[PDB]
């Protein structure tokens, strides 16, 4: 049926906005994939896009709540993380928690991409962890 | 039981607790919208900026300043049934509705409030960026 003709093109288009077949990503958001340290099962983590020179940053805030995000500890145990950015995939990259100068450099990039990150920081004594991937 | 594996297990346990479907970890400023393939019925997952008011949300169908529609635009019109995941809350099988005139401008204000660069996006194209309400 021509009813299905158009249904079938509608989905066809929805598919072309995926690199895996499930996740449709647009700026200003990217998708990080993290792998359960014990079972190996993939969890998916959408975060603000913070990018430089092909590397990305994972800001480990929880929307101003001072608790760590639920992925923080896992990504530390299992640093292997994949990135989706629109129609591009960087598979099996490595997360690395930043410190000192380098952390600050990427924290300025993060505040440039999502200013209210600095308002998150104002709500806790603890420095908000930032991961570089690669 | 080995301490190593006790560590590897617990952290995963914390991860899994941060989810509501087991796979998606969501924190502000982002929420997740789930859309159903019109023909096949397959689920697709769309992370978008969190724009909320009184339990209702908005999907801003921009593409990062690229004037082409985002690939979920037409499918969300073809199949309006949508679920939203916000942190530890799930609102299943709600209805996406494209906004017009008065109502659209209200939610476009809220969207620019949450993510000001949305306005920069609208500056890059002559077509009005559609905006959906999920209710």
């Amino acid at each position: 049926s021509p009813t299905d003709w158009v249904r079938e093109q509608t989905e066809r288009i929805l598919e072309q906005g995926t690199t895996d077949g499930v996740h449709v990503l647009d700026r200003p958001i990217v998708l990080f994939t993290t792998t359960g340290a014990k079972s190996g099962k993939k969890r998916y983590v959408p975060l603000m896009r913070v990018e430089e020179n092909g590397k990305y940053a994972m800001v480990a805030s929880k929307g101003g709540d001072p608790k760590h995000p639920s992925w923080y500890f896992n990504v530390k145990a299992n640093p292997t993380v994949s990135v989706q950015d629109g129609d591009k995939v960087l598979p099996d990259r490595t997360a690395r928690e930043l410190e000192g100068e380098e952390r600050e450099h990427w924290w300025k990039l993060a505040v440039e991409a999502y200013p209210p990150y600095a308002e998150y920081q104002t709500k806790t004594d603890r420095l908000i962890p930032v991961f570089i991937v690669e």
